[PDB]
Formats: structure tokens, sequence, C-alpha cells
């Protein structure tokens, strides 16, 4: 065997597994499970923990993906079926994962938890691209992940019932924390440094645990990848998402005409469908044709979220957190191809004037048109107002801005500003082997293939200048985890990270040159977004 | 006896004056009256020409100045007084001078004809600075001046009455233009290439006799120098112009206590008054506090101007016309220190956030506050949102392109896109003998004394290089006075003056160096004020 792929943790024992890396063996436990399986009358509503077992639980394979929406926007392409489900879609899908170094440490070693993103609609723990063998390898920690329901069967809400008080998803990542804090020390882990990190909406759900205080105590540093809970996407409010909820019922029938109407009868309509019928009328429930928005998101309720994100961030005190914030060079292209018109990603997207103001308003849904109006002006250069190219990066830098550069520049200044330790950066690096048209640039969500070691992987054809520059991420995020500081501790040879500021708002890109200062995460577009824009709102 | 010194018109008699250049002699006939004296019951009355006279008129020496206000700002200050009155206040006024080179031409000569600025309440052709010897002497070309009616006096306006019409300052204008037609023979002059040429104001008055026909039908070329007829300071509604002229009868006593206030027994109790009392409280009816405003202007009525200026611009085919267009590099700044808070000549201007806020809405009157936030957006660098010195060249920025460069590329845009061919430049090099503190720039208005040759003047002290970029200038004005086209016919040499289109907007810089051409005449910042600020004044 391995005396070190036998553990014990609370509930009972696992067997492990060793994945081989050119670097050394790692121990893997995946498949543990944190919770009941939420099915049948548990639909709905918040995870229990999982009952304690008999005998050994075989922990050597990923368990089932929560039943999510499946991309096919182009069947067979690389680019888009890398965040499909790689295994079997099931409501018994609450399942976390445990990579930890071999041999196991002895002392105990800082934790990262991953936390997957997808619109809060898709994802799963068990992607390729979340591999954490080259992670713990390289740099001798601890890392965690977790699958969370995602969708309806996550964050379906009737705002003030018992049958479906929504953020139910949110309240799995948090139980896979207690979790983490009941058992990580039986993998060598050191539950009081737990450093968590997620990418888009996985990166809105640290920000929300930064914002709950049930969850607050669980972690002691956030790394948010691209993502914010402040967002206009990561966050509905009760009446939005009360319609929502009705709406998918009358899809798919309930409540039988014409008996029912209240919740009670809602819900338990709802629980009798099958999982797939659900997820066959998810989208048909959002209110625009639009993209960069999702169905069923977090609910500002007043439970899990006291308050909308914003007023939170802006009323918290942040003493004693050390963040480390980012974006891509090209957040909004990868979105573009999924309703905008023009855009294609096996041409190459050169929009006209005409398509480029359609565009504003599918990026940009629910605004006047006199909001629309401001977009347009800040976002066209009116010396080359109709050339194809600079419309199509306007467009995509309209999505990026508004719905990920910008939230994540106010989140980063409010957090420095009122007493958290605050990096960021900007990854500035497009893969050798990225699949996406070379438009695109650098596009959602192809940072973490390089923060997770891929390019390690000897089965995969990646440049020898990318091996040293993934290793050089993973450092940053390691050291972070270790020491809340993404500079090494005794090493002025490479150049310095300098905390983020709101006055300096110094930031450093991320490619295979070395560290580059620079000020400003868009501050002049950011300022339309944050500041203006709220204003000509409400004079209508 | 030198013969040349006298020449009949078809008035009358004239004995002129030999005027002295480093390069030699030139013919001037200063003080040639055009007009009756606009007296007792004809103030406020459009002119009646002159009637001819008996003997020799003597036209050697400058006329009077017409009744203006007195910048006492900085007494004692060159950069002030060099435009006060330097001849003695009349309203026996309306006299125009021409200037013709030695020994006279006897094939016909283009004429350039100049009208002055200053707001429309002040300015005279008799200021040094205006001075026609030099242009006239290098590029042997005929240079007419004319002095008209300013203030109350040239553009008090009761809309609808015969007494005040409005307007009468323009008509003083054109009486000289027709003057030019009847008469710049006799001197040499061709009146059938007759180009017009002003500043500020007289910009704006040039750009307004090619919106009204009887004046369109007296030049064929135009020359707008930082001013255009589309500011929002060079007209004025017919409702806001009967207030301001019955407020200023208010003041001045009129009506007296118990009397019928029509338009007749108001402008009567208006012609009693001594001119002086009229200018003693002609600031005293601006609406609100304010940088760039103006009391008496052009009335938009029907009759000179049969619509607004924008709307005449934009329904206007300028085909067969040539325009020169252009701006200085820092128009806003001369005008801070004349109600801008925290702004001064004697110190570096390093105003606060407070400051720059409170400026804005001086440099930007009757805007709602919406507005103002819009125009704070644009103009603040939100990198360094409290750094003095741009705050400083920010509101200069406000200021300079709402009044001057923003309306200037907006007629320079549609005159090229409807017919006429447009040539625009920026003049960027600072005086050596500028009396301006340095924090200005190249201010309002001080691109004059090159145009005209004042380097050139044996009592001043201007650098080598200056008098050579003098001669530069000239000869770029003469050649479009020639031809409509400033680049040197006979020349392949020089780098090429490209013309303005509304595609390309190319314009030339104007310095020490060799022409260098850019693109866009600020454009972005043009756009917020041309295109996205009309649609937040219509929503409010
Ligand atoms: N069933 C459909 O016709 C359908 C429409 C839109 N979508 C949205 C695709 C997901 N999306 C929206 C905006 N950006 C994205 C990409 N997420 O990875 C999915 C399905
Ligand atoms: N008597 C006063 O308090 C008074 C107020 C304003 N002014 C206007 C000054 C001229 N001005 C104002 C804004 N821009 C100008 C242009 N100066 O050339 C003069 C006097």
């Amino acid at each position: 065997e391995d005396a070190e792929l036998l553990v014990t943790v609370r509930g009972g024992r696992l067997r492990g597994i060793r994945l081989k890396t050119p670097g050394g063996p790692v121990s893997a436990f995946l498949g543990i499970p944190f919770a009941e399986p939420p099915m049948g009358p548990r639909r709905f509503l918040p995870p229990e923990p999982k009952q304690p077992w008999s005998g050994v639980v075989d922990a050597t394979t990923f368990q089932s993906v929560c039943y999510q929406y499946v991309d096919t926007l182009y069947p067979g392409f690389e680019g888009t079926e890398m965040w499909n489900p790689n295994r079997e879609l099931s409501e018994d899908c609450l399942y976390l994962n445990v990579w930890t170094p071999y041999p196991r440490p002895t002392s105990p070693t800082p934790v990262l938890v991953w936390i997957y993103g997808g619109g809060f609609y898709s994802g799963a723990s068990s992607l390729d691209v979340y591999d954490g063998r080259f992670l713990v390898q390289a740099e001798r920690t601890v890392l965690v992940s977790m699958n969370y329901r995602v969708g309806a069967f996550g964050f379906l809400a009737l705002p003030g019932s018992r049958e479906a008080p929504g953020n139910v998803g949110l309240l799995d990542q948090r139980l896979a924390l207690q979790w983490v804090q009941e058992n990580v020390a039986a993998f060598g882990g050191d539950p009081t440094s737990v450093t968590l990190f997620g990418e888009s909406a996985g990166a809105a759900s640290v920000g929300m645990h930064l914002l709950s205080p049930p969850s607050r105590g669980l972690f002691h540093r956030a790394v948010l990848q691209s993502g914010a809970p402040n967002g206009p996407w990561a966050t509905v409010g009760m009446g939005e998402a009360r319609r929502r909820a009705t709406q998918l019922a009358h899809l798919v029938g309930c409540p039988p005409g014409g008996t029912g109407g209240n919740d009670t009868e809602l819900v338990a309509c709802l629980r009798t469908r099958p999982a797939q019928v659900l997820v066959n009328h998810e989208w048909h429930v959002l209110p625009q044709e639009s993209v960069f928005r999702f169905s069923f998101v977090p609910v500002v309720d007043g439970d899990f979220l006291s308050d909308t994100p914003e007023a939170l961030i802006n009323a918290g005190d942040f003493h004693g957190l050390q963040v480390l914030v980012g974006v891509v060079k090209d957040e909004g292209s990868y979105f573009l191809v999924y309703g905008a018109p023009g855009f294609s990603k096996d041409n190459e997207s050169l929009i006209s004037r005409a398509e480029f103001l359609a565009g504003v308003r599918v990026g940009v849904p629910q605004v006047s048109d006199l909001a629309a109006e401001a977009v347009v002006l800040h976002y066209t250069d009116w010396l080359h107002p109709e050339d194809p190219a600079r419309l199509r990066e306007a467009l995509s830098d309209v999505v990026g801005d508004h719905n990920v550069v910008c939230p994540v520049a106010q989140l980063a200044g409010r957090l420095a500003a009122q007493g958290a330790r605050v990096y960021a950066y900007v990854f500035e690096h497009r893969a050798s082997t990225l699949s996406w048209p070379l438009w695109m640039g650098v596009p959602h969500g192809y940072e973490i293939e390089f923060i997770f070691g891929i390019p390690l992987d000897p089965s995969r054809n990646y440049t020898a200048e990318e091996k040293i520059f993934a290793q050089r991420l993973m450092r940053y995020w390691a050291n972070f985890a270790r020491t809340g500081d993404p500079n090494e501790p005794r090493d002025p040879k490479a150049p310095q990270w300098p905390p983020y500021t709101a006055g300096a708002q110094q930031y450093v890109s991320l490619d295979l040159r070395p560290l580059e200062v620079r000020r400003g995460l868009r501050a002049q577009a950011c300022a339309f977004w944050n500041r203006f824009l709220p204003k000509l709102l409400s004079a209508t």
C-alpha cells in the first residue's frame, strides 16, 4: 500500500491515491463526503454535515458533478469543453478533495482552499485545469477544493420561506470550510493558516465569505481572481429572485393549474421534477438578451448577507486581513461570443459601428438610453469611430470593465483604505496552447492553468519559459498563503511586489518578463462605472 | 511732396501718412469715416453711410475708440493694458483704417480685413498689437480694419422693436465691408479677393458674416482665430437679451418712477443717459457669477441671423469657400484670473480640489449639478485627483474646450464636410516677452502679435528666431489670402499643411519648429461637449 494513503477523519476512515509529478509524488484524497446528499426533500435546503460512516470510504477518484447546464456553443471545442462536467451529473455531489505532499508534513502546513467559478450555474472541482498535484508538490502546501450546488439547486430563492431560502450553494462552501477547520490537521494542514482562493464566481464567493460573519472565522486570507462580490452579476434582489424562481416553476408546470400559489406548494412541486428538467429551463428566466448575466446567483436576503455587498464593503473593518486580487488582460472577450452580434470565435469579429451599438445594450442590460450613450461616449475613439478592430476591443473593454475590472478595483481600494493588506496584479500572458482565437488576447479564466502548474504536466506542449513562469506564479500564491506577502521573504533579487493602496493604486504585471509595477487598474474607465454612472441612473 | 499719401474715395479726399518698417515704408490711411456718427437719436440704431465731405479729411492718426469698459483687474500691467483703449472714448467712433504698400500696387492686390475681438464689450483697431505696417510691407497685401460698436451701444437688443433691434455692431462691420467693395480699389486692393480674419469675438464675427447672406457676398475667404459663432458666449436668446436690456435700463433709472415701460419709452430714456453711465452698469446684468460670459452679444433674432449659428452651420452649403481656423495651446488660462477661486496671476495658482469643483461652476454656468458631475468626471485625473498643478491645467481645459476649442472643431468639421476647404492650426509658441505668468502657457490672444509681425519692430526685445517665425506666419496668412492655400505654391521643400477634414481631422502645430501634422482637435474632450452633454441637458 502506502501508510500515508490511509487517513482517519472525524467521520471515519479514508483511502487516498498517489499522484505522479515530474518532481515527486503527492497524496490525494478525492471525493470525501462532507455533507448528506441534498436529495429529495433536501433539495433547495441548507446542507447538513455528513454522518459518520463505517469501514473505509474510497477516496481515489473524483465524485459526481453537481447538476448543471452543459455548454453547447462550440461542440468538440477544447476552449469550451474544458469547463464542462467531466464526471456524471448528480444531486449527490457534496464532496471535497484534499491534496497533501509526500511525505506528509509533520508540522502544521498552510492550507489553500479552491472555489471554482462558473457564474454560479456550472463548475466542478474535478476539472483537469484544477489539478492540484503540481501546486502541492512544488510548494509543499495543503490544497483543498469542494463541490457546491450551482444553478437552481444551489441558488433558487423564494426569500422568507424555509423551503427555499437561497444561498445554499454558499452554505455548501461554508460547511466545507468547517470541515477543513475540523479535519485538515489529519492531513498535515494548519487550520490557523487557511487561504481561500477562487476565480470569477468563485472569487465572488470568496468575497462573500469575507462579508459573512459566520464564514469570516473559518479562514485568514483571501485571493480573488477576476471576480468580486459587488459586481452587477454576483447578486440579485429579493423581488427578482422570487420572479425567476416563480418563472422556472411555471416553465416546468408548477403549480399544477390551477391548484397552488404559496411558496410551500411551489417548492414542493419543484422537488418532484427531475433535476434535468429544471436545468433545461434555467436560461429562460433571465430578463433580457444579455451576456455575463446568470439566472440563479446569491440573493441579498438579510441572512447570509446582512446587506448588499457594496454596503458591507464600504462599512467594513478589514484590519488584520491580507488580500490578493487581480484580473486578466482581456476580461470581456470570452463573453462576447455568447450573444454580442457580429462576434464569432471562427472569424476575426471585425464588428461594425451598428453592431457595436447593439452589443453595448447586450453587455450593459437594464440601462436607460442615456446611460448607454454615456457608455458609447467613453469607449468610442472619436478619431476612429468606425474602425472595426478598435470597436471590437472597445466592446470587450465595456463588458470586462463593467463586470470584472471595476468591481475588483472598487473592492481593492476599499479594502486597502479600511485596514486590509492588498496586493494587485494583471495577468498578461497568453498561453502558447490557447485554442481561443488570437483577437481574444488573454481571455477570462486562462490564468488558472498557470496558478495550478499545469504547464508542468509532461503530457502537454507548454514552452520551457511557461514552465518557469508557472513555478514563479505558484511561488507567489504559496508565499501569500504562508506569510501573507507574495514576495519571497528573504529575497530582493527579484523585483518586489508593492502593496495596493487607495492612493498609489500600484499593481504588477504577470507575464514572462520580470515584475513591472504600474499604477491604476483602468482608473479613468472605472471612474465612469463606479462614480458617474450611478449618479446618471439615479436621475433617470 | 509724396503723391501716394493722397487718395480720393467715394466720399471725398484723404491724406494718409508714411509708416516706417525695417524693410521699407508703408502708406497708411488711419481714421477714414465710413458711417455717420451714431449719436443722439442714432444710438442703438443701424449705421448709416458717411455722407460725402468737402476738402481733405486728415487720415494720419487713429480715431476715437468706441465707448467700452476699461479693464482694471491689474492696473499698470502690460498683459491687460495692451487691450485697453489707447485713444479717447467716444460714440463718434465708426472709422476704419487702410494699409497699402509703397509704392502703391498697380495690379489689384488681395485684401485682408481685420476684426478685433473683446467679447463684444471692448476692443479697438488702434491697438499697438494690430499694427498693419509689418504685414503689408512683408507680404505686399492690403490690410483693412474697422471700429465697430461694442457693449450696449452695439448689441443691446429689445427684439422686435425698431429703436433697439440689436446686432448693430455686426452691421457696423458689414458697412465697413461694403466700404471695402466700393473703395479698396483706390488703394490698389482687389475687391474680388477679400479675406476676413478676426480673433475671439472677432473670429465669431467673421463666422456670423458667413452665416448672413447680405454679408456673405462681400468677401470670399474667412479666418477664425480662437473663436467661432456657435460658442456658448457669442450669441444670446431674444428673451435673455430683453431681460439684460431691461435691467440695464433699471440700473440707470429707466423708466422713471411712474412711467410706462414699452420698448419706445425704454430706449428713449436710455438715449438720454451719458455713455459712461451705461458702461458703468454693464457687468451688473449677467445672470450669475461666471467667466467667459458677456452682457451684450449678437442676438438670434431672425434678421441678421435667420436661425441659431449651430442650425445655420449644419444646414449650410459652403462649396467654393476656403477657411483657416485654429486655436492657441492654452485657451482657458487667461480667463481663470477673472473669477475662478484660488487663481492669481502673481502666484502659481495651485488650486485645491474644492476650488476646482467651485471653479467648474464658474467656468460652466447654468448647468445642472449632474452636468457639473460629468464635467468633473471627464477632467479629473483619478490617479492624481488632488494634485494642485493638474487641477489647474484641468480647469483651464474646461474653460478652453467649452468656449473655444470645441466650438471651433465643431465648426471646422461641419465646414469641411459640407463643401469648404478648411485648414486648422494650433499655436504653441509662448512669446519670450510675455508678461503673463508661466503657468498660463500660451494664453488666449497671444498669437496676434506674431500674425501682425510685431517682433519685427526694432523697439522690441524679441529673439531672432521669433522674427523668422513671425515671417513664416505672415507668409501663411498671406498665401491663404492670395490663393486660399497657406502652403507655398512654389515650394515642395517646406512641410506641407494638409487640409482639415471631418474624417482625418488633420492640423499643424505652429511654433519655432517646422510644421508638424497632428490629428484631432481634442477629439475625446470635444465629443463630451458636442455630443454627450446636449443629451444630458435634454434629459435634465
Ligand atoms: N440555452 C441557450 O440558448 C443559452 C443561452 C445563453 N447561455 C449563456 C451561456 C453562458 N454565458 C453567458 C454569458 N457568458 C457566458 C459564458 N460562461 O462561461 C446559455 C444557454
Ligand atoms: N466690475 C466687475 O466686477 C467686473 C466683473 C467682470 N468683468 C469681466 C472681465 C472680463 N472677463 C471676464 C471673464 N472673461 C473675461 C475676459 N477678459 O478678457 C469685469 C469687471
